[PDB]
């Protein structure tokens, strides 16, 4: 570019939930500062030219009452806690979802 990069550079990230009391209107717009896009939702996420599609979410806040074994299956998109925003705002740098993102895996305490 000229006088801006951004690690994001072209790119939506939606946080559902209300995670705590802070993550909310402070991680779209730290997501925002890092060259994404405050998506109002799932399905609002659009295929332009350079936007990549991310989800953020947070079990502390959301409780059990509804059911959070669904994530992936209603977004189109990759789902991945705070922590994500929080650690690449935080440097400053697209840090891998992965890291992040839903681990769906058997067993639970063991």
């Amino acid at each position: 570019g000229s006088q801006d990069r951004k690690i994001f550079r072209g790119l939506e990230i939606c946080c559902y939930g209300p995670f705590t009391n802070m993550p909310t209107d402070q991680l779209e717009w730290m997501v925002q500062l890092c060259g994404a896009s405050v998506v109002k939702e799932l399905s609002s996420f659009t295929l332009g030219t350079g936007v990549h599609p991310i989800v953020v979410v947070q079990p502390d806040a959301w409780t059990e009452d509804n059911g959070f074994h669904a994530i992936g299956q209603m977004c189109e998109a990759p789902v991945v806690t705070r922590e994500w925003v929080l650690d690449s705002v935080a440097l400053y740098q697209c840090q891998e979802l992965d890291t992040y993102l839903i681990p769906q895996i058997p067993h639970s305490h063991y």
